[PDB]
């Protein structure tokens, strides 16, 4: 409960807590069931845009959520959540199949876990990615699609699901006009097991 | 004398931890957070994106790392990897920050803690009117990540906006202003709280 | 077994036990043998092309396979696989002889190990060669042949088999393939006495968009 | 003595020695008197300067030393000298105020401490400064003042004084150094009631002809 | 040679070699300087200036000297086992004018021999302050590179040339460049900062662009 969120000792207990049942390279699967990850884009910023080589220099705030019910506490007496370093968790094994970069994270590397089990990773990311640049400078924009899924993990193991001006740059070049996300279950020649990945198309274009 | 400070870390250690928000009994960790403008590097007008480096000016305090100087030192350095540091971000930066300073923060016998580095970093802000009198003004909003008001509150703190700034950069700043503010997202039921600083300057004519 | 695959106990226990016989700075040799590591590159993209320094930047899908008897465990009715750290698994210590930049890796650094003892690396790679770029512009297009094999390790430690097609190509490269074709080979280098094996893969490709009349 | 120099296992014995006694994060004062620490810069090349920005890519030997006397140890049967990786020693937390990069360390992060408690870690440093670049067509040159100071420790904690100009200079470089300068200050800042040593390395410098 | 595929062997070697090795003491026998020998092979030159004399290589350095105590009798176990150089001692070689930190492009596996012999031979990419004058000549142009141990003296560690083979035996037939020659040699030097003298290996190669 909320009156009980700035005991120290009590957060400090949590963390504890988390670090003892924390399985940082196990995937929290329950029920013999795939854990469900969850992930949407909402994008800060559009960098960099080239219609000739078709890359994009793209800003998102990456929500990122799932559920680990071996770490829930009792919070009737105690903070209901506490940040806890991504370095002491579990996360999935998520790449963005058609990045061209490394992702740079813009944030601090902390997560939320919440008392009910509930683990809330959402950092801000600039990322380049190979995608359709075409058409950004007309009417109808360019719809540039990026496709995230685990990487090592296939649907038995990791489900992903969704979880955008609202915290778009208004100082951009550029302006959305719209974000799509569907989700897709895909099997390569490589592997006889599917791999889920949720599509994000983000149609946009160059100002005036 | 370096025992005495060899001692004070070694107790700052023990008592230390780094990754639970130092809050008691029950209010939020009071943060301070402060710019102070060093230089202005690149300025794109067209891509509204500006390369700056400025003073972070961080303060709050962690009583639990007090301890009696009556005859021993006042104050030590300590590496931040050994204490709690604000998960602190700015939402309109667009690369990186730089630290070019060593990682040390002082604590203060009161249980003070200052982390002051220097940081070079890139933003998207308002570059508009960079080449006019008025100036451009880009404002940079500094706040807690993962901890709203209830666990983190961050403040202004505050001499001359141009004290530290460089008399070599193609700018001169007009003004600098600083506003606190809380705001509640789409995504979480919780208030942020940030500091909006407003930075007013135009290239030297 | 298929149904367990989702059981997080046994996940956590295979884990284990890997870790406990993994050595990870030791080639895993089995029978008096070399280390027989499987290697093929699918290309994902070909980004940035200097027809004047002959260089090209171009991201591939690097797999790579190869066993360790040791780590097997009887997969009865418990997961038939997991995804471990490499820092806990030993990994060739491959090199691309051509390659003017450190890889880039752009994926999670996760190998996965099998019931049977195959381990799985697959890595998505952003890598600059040094390569033939002339032709590029032209119908029969450009041929860049990339060289892999182990640094330290010669044909008697480790061995390197090789195993279009545009499968995994980015449609919206400036790009295209016309054909990839893997070799193996062994050579011995006046620095030393003992060989060395690589796989030697040659990308033909040429650029979309060229002039045509 | 330097006799001993080369014993293995006394150099092994040294260095278990020195990371014994080593606070790695304690400044090593004497007698509550502030640590000195010697600075002084060799310039080594200077790579790219740019007169509209006023910016400088330069690059220099960063010659610093200080004593420990809890290290030291009687060398009268054993080596005078180690190196030693600086992780395992206290260094001084120097910053240079108009850096406008990180500094990009070029050689092997190892100091030598000596046996009487000298440490000595010298090393090459690539870094981009911003700093009064006008003049650098001239005769008269330009002259680009470089500021390096302990970034955390007041002057009571640690003093800072500067320790042929271009005997470690490129003859390669576009440019060629007339003069260098290093006087010491000592200043205090709005911020703060304790004043911060620095030296300002004054290098004044043209093009070639 | 017979037992070099026995894993239980290798894995005993690098505890052998992990429990003697002291990755921070030089290897000194017999109170005199450690013997390294250093030797850069070419591959390729990639990036020149002539105006800001700068020069953009990737070289293989061919690094090795000896350290008797890793020894071990190879009879009927392994005659050599590769091992990370975080676990043994490396000489401080730096490069005197390189202009950027050294890029190493492979992975970074030294040999060890059962005569104690120490093998590491990375593949660098590195930028340098050289004379790059005359590169569009046909006489080419001369950059030379100065490599020794950064803060050991002639006392601990002495550092020569190695040994040949083509000089082009490794270089990018790609390049934009190609090999005159490369010459090698050693000096010992006594700077105004230090009593003792560095000695170093100056590697030069008269390179010019292909026409
Ligand atoms: C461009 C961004 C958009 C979101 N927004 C946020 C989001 C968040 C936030 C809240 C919760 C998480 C969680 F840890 F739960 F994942 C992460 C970030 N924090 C702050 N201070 N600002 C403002 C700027
Ligand atoms: C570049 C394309 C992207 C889609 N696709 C894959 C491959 C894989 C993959 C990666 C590694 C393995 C492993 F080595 F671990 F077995 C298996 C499948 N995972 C996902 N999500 N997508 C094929 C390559
Ligand atoms: C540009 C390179 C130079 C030689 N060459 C080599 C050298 C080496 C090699 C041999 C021995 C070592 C040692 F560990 F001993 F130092 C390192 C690399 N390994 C391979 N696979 N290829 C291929 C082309
Ligand atoms: C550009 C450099 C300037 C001095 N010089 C040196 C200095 C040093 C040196 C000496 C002592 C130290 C010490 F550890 F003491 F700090 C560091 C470097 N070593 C070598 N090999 N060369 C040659 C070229
Ligand atoms: C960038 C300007 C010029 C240098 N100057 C300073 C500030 C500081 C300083 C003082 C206190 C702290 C503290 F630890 F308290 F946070 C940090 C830096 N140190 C030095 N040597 N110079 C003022 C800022
Ligand atoms: C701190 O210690 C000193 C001497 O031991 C004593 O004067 C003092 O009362 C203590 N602190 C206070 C004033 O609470
Ligand atoms: C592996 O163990 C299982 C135990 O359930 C048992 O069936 C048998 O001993 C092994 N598998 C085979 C081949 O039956
Ligand atoms: C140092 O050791 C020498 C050699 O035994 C000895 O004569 C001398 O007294 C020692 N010096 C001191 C004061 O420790
Ligand atoms: C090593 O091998 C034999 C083992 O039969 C051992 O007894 C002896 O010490 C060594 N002999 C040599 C030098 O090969």
């Amino acid at each position: 409960d909320y009156k009980d969120d700035d005991d120290k000792l009590d957060r400090a207990d949590i963390l504890y807590n988390i670090r003892q049942t924390s399985r940082p390279d196990v995937i929290p699967t329950q029920r013999d069931r795939p854990v469900a990850v969850s992930v949407s884009l909402k994008f800060i910023n559009i960098l960099e845009v080239n219609e000739i080589t078709n890359e994009v220099d793209v800003v998102f705030w990456q929500q990122t959520t799932w559920s680990d019910r071996t770490l829930a506490w009792n919070s009737s007496h105690s903070p209901d959540q506490v940040s806890v370093p991504i370095s002491s968790l579990w996360v999935p094994d998520l790449a963005a199949y058609n990045a061209i970069s490394k992702p740079e994270v813009l944030t601090p590397q902390l997560a939320r876990v919440v008392s009910d089990g509930e683990v809330l990773y959402m950092p801000s990311i600039r990322q380049r990615f190979s995608c359709d640049v075409s058409g950004v400078d007309t009417e109808s924009g360019a719809t540039c699609r990026i496709k995230i899924g685990s990487w090592t993990h296939h649907s038995r193991e990791i489900s992903v699901d969704p979880t955008d001006s609202e915290y778009f740059s208004q100082y951009s070049r550029f302006e959305i006009l719209d974000v799509t996300q569907k989700k897709n279950s895909v099997t390569y020649s490589c592997c006889p097991e599917a791999y889920e990945d949720v599509e994000v198309s983000l149609n946009f274009r160059k100002k005036g």
